[PDB]
């Protein structure tokens, strides 16, 4: 417990986001780094992520809350708005809207919509957009292929 303001808000949000619904999202400490998360999202019902347990690497700043946490995925996904090699993901949103009443469930949340909602014209990987543009049908089973071969159960 006790120990810095920093240290202490980062209790919080792992003790709330434990206490919320985890089989939707959930984040513990990696290994002995408060500061580095593993992140859970579950891929979303009716999509092509679903059954998909999607795993994250959150590295949260030293002076959070007031900057954003780092998010990239760790599970390999095929999506417009995710690197399908690196995992990267554009977080210029969050970065400017970042302040101290955001959360990391919330920021975890937000991607699990884009896994429910992709944003093409926004695009991180330029093969995974053409695709999901110039052929869709393809993308949804593609994206599908991928979570049910690198996204499955814990």
């Amino acid at each position: 417990f006790q120990g810095s303001k920093e240290l202490l808000r980062l209790q919080k949000e792992l003790k709330d986001i434990e206490n919320e619904n985890v089989q939707e999202i959930d984040a513990h400490i990696k290994d002995s780094n408060f500061f580095e998360w593993v992140g859970f999202i579950k891929g979303p019902e009716g999509t092509p992520y679903e059954g998909g347990h999607f795993t994250l690497a959150i590295t949260i700043p030293n002076d959070y809350p007031y900057n954003p946490p780092k998010i990239k995925f760790v599970t390999k996904i095929w999506h417009p708005n995710i690197s399908s090699q690196t995992g990267a993901i554009c977080l210029d949103v969050l970065k400017n809207e970042w302040s101290p009443a955001l959360t990391i469930r919330t920021a975890l949340l937000s991607i699990q919509a884009l896994l429910s909602d992709p944003q093409p014209d926004d695009p991180q990987d330029a093969e995974v957009a053409k695709m999901y543009k110039e052929n869709h049908a393809l993308f949804v089973k593609t994206a599908s292929v991928w979570t049910k071969t690198f996204a499955t159960g814990p």
